[PDB]
């Protein structure tokens, strides 16, 4: 099991995006994970449409929230998802485009053992993983750089993606991709302490991990 993993260095992670004024974190987290597994399996990194999920996943709640697993289920049932180029992000729920295309598809999704950072590390070593984090706190929102150590709660009020992990001067960390643009955190990313005392993980990051599968 690698001691260091960073999917960004393997060309499997897209440029940072911005969800803006829409409660679509669930869609951004799910899409990022899908974009990555597609690259890992097919060799091509394609930017996919978060907007399609906001408009077409009727099991989710548009800009009022949703869940990454709902998103994976939609992509599977729909037979795929369109590109960002053909179905651009508008940050508001609109009509689900009737003639959208199914460019990238997935075969299913796996739910990682809950509240177990070791199990989560194993999953991240294979591909980026979608997770929830408590991100309403001042410490988290004003994060600029370095390894974030809290404080924060465990509410599942935000969805992000873990794109790597490692250790720096004795401190274990997770590399987390946020969807608040490049002007937030460290060029859009946040390094969060890993292997903390609480089984739920820092800010509850280990509570509900899942990732898409593609044979």
């Amino acid at each position: 099991l690698p001691s260091f993993v960073d999917w960004r260095s393997k060309g499997a992670v897209n440029s940072i995006k911005n969800q803006k004024q829409c409660g679509s974190c669930w869609a951004f987290s799910a899409v990022a994970a899908v974009e990555s597994i597609n690259k890992i399996r097919t060799g091509q990194l394609i930017s996919l449409s978060e907007q399609e999920l906001v408009d077409c996943d009727t099991a989710s709640h548009g800009c009022n929230g949703g869940w990454m697993n709902n998103a994976f289920q939609y992509i599977i049932t729909n037979g795929g998802i369109d590109t960002q180029q053909n179905y651009p992000y508008s940050a508001v729920q609109g009509s689900c485009k009737p003639y959208r295309l199914r460019v990238v598809s997935i075969n299913g999704f796996q739910r990682v053992t809950r509240n177990n950072e070791s199990a989560l590390q194993s999953a991240v070593a294979s591909q980026p993983v979608s997770v929830t984090v408590e991100a309403a706190g001042a410490p988290f929102q004003h994060y600029s750089s370095g390894i974030f150590t809290g404080p924060c709660g465990t509410a599942q009020n935000h969805g992000v993606v873990i794109v790597g992990y490692g250790t720096q001067s004795g401190k274990n960390y997770w590399i987390v991709r946020n969807s608040w643009g490049q002007n937030w955190g460290n060029q859009g990313y946040i390094w969060m302490e890993r292997n903390v005392a609480s089984s739920a993980g820092l800010c509850g990051i280990a509570q509900l991990p899942s990732y898409p599968t593609k044979a």
